[PDB]
């Protein structure tokens, strides 16, 4: 075919992309920044490609509606035809692998516990026990499905109490949990990628953190429609520059060297 | 239909010989994650299969020379192996030749020391010449130094590659007895899977130390095209999202700790 832009479809997720300070000033690619607006640009760079990120109208990862059946956010954009590609933190999922293409993982995660400081929970096993705290996950996304699926008693348990706590424990946005936990004063805490939280108690109040093990063991990918011939080399791009060591360096670069909560 | 032939590394924990093997045959000679995990992979995506464990005792690299690949990879790539169920790292030069499933296990490359040693991190190694230290022939980790351009990696392989006599290893087991029998003046360069499990083994002399040097995956392998690929790369994430591949790490690793709790 004939040179074309490449299609991004990408999430505002930080530090993933970010809008840029001045981006009211700013245009077109420029108006982001984050690890994904960098890894977009080195993969870009390495299978020669140029690209327009834009970020999913729904706000939403991708999950299928059980009565419908329709993807819905980046996984619907990539399954309907809208978008090349998907540069963002995408979990590599069974479901979403039978409908896409992944690339191996640019980044290493789990599920993981966010609470306030001070709340008296140090592991799954603990939320599961108790009734005062309340928590949940975000929703169209790879984490609930998670709890959705488990067989394994102690996230079964959790899920039973989710899928029917009342008020809705479900957020729409990381960022919504976030400001859940820090409002709760300790009776709301938040499952979610190691990733993001690890990001996320880098960051003023520091009043938020990690606790516990991870739940689960998988990775991020970027994604591609099911036989889109961009896949082999931007799969070859990635262990390319995990190999050279620019995962790490970006890794250090969103979550750590501007870190407000010390060392 | 067709009997799989499933090419593995006699690794531990990941395939062992059972006690009583030399009275066993076929399959049942074998024990451990790698197997338990062939067995589920195989029920998923509806095969028989038979265990061989490769000739040369290698993971697989390609000759510079030659271009010709050894090991386990070799095996896929010339036709002897229809799949690859064994800690074989997922890379660049791999990926060329032969497909991977998406990671089973993840891992980094760590460093091994006989307890008391001083030394905290790669860091250390590189700044001091009474511990020498290696890795093993014909796998990732040797790659990965040889491929670094990062300084204190790039150091540590021009001291490796020279180094008299000889400190690299022909097996992960050759590597840890040395690391045991040299008076702390041995340091060995493993992935932290296995660094993992021997400091749960008696005598309970070693210990991983520092952060992991890099993070990546063990995948696996068929050979570039092969149509059991796609059932495969599913039947791997199943059993990740079904919590098997955590019970199997348990089961290999934790359960028969014997330095602690
Ligand atoms: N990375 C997740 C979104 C975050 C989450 O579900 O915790 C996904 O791809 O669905
Ligand atoms: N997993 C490695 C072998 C172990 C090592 O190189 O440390 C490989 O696939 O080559
Ligand atoms: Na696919
Ligand atoms: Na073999
Ligand atoms: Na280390
Ligand atoms: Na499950
Ligand atoms: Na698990």
């Amino acid at each position: 075919g004939a040179n074309k832009t490449v299609v991004v479809t990408t999430i505002l997720e930080s530090p993933y992309v970010m809008m840029k300070k001045n981006h009211e000033m700013l245009e077109g690619n420029e108006r982001y920044e984050g690890y994904c607006v960098d890894l977009a640009a080195e993969i870009a760079k390495h299978c020669g490609f140029k690209y327009k990120l834009t970020i999913v109208g729904d706000g939403k990862y991708g999950a299928r509606d059980a009565d419908t059946k329709i993807w819905n956010g980046m996984v619907g954009e990539l399954v309907y035809g809208k978008a090349d590609i998907a540069i963002a933190p995408l979990t590599i999922t069974y479901v979403r692998e039978e409908v896409i293409d992944f690339s191996k993982p640019f980044m290493s995660l789990g599920i993981s516990i966010m609470i306030k400081k001070g709340t008296p929970i140090e592991s799954a096993e603990d939320l599961s026990k108790q009734t005062e705290i309340a928590y949940g996950t975000l929703d169209s996304g790879s984490t609930k499905e998670f709890f959705r699926r488990s067989k394994i008693a102690v996230f079964d348990k959790m899920w039973t109490y989710m899928r029917s706590a009342e008020p809705s424990v479900f957020v729409r946005t990381t960022a919504e949990g976030v400001a859940r936990v820090r409002k709760s004063k300790g009776k709301y805490a938040y499952l979610l990628e190691s990733t993001m939280n690890e990001y996320i108690e880098q960051r003023k109040p520091c009043d938020t953190m990690k606790v516990g093990g991870n739940l689960d063991s998988k990775g991020y990918g970027i994604a591609t429609p099911k036989g889109s011939s961009l896949g082999n080399a931007v799969n070859l791009a990635v262990l390319k520059l995990s190999e050279q060591g620019v995962l790490d360096k970006l890794k250090n670069k969103w979550w750590y060297d501007k870190g407000e909560c010390g060392s």
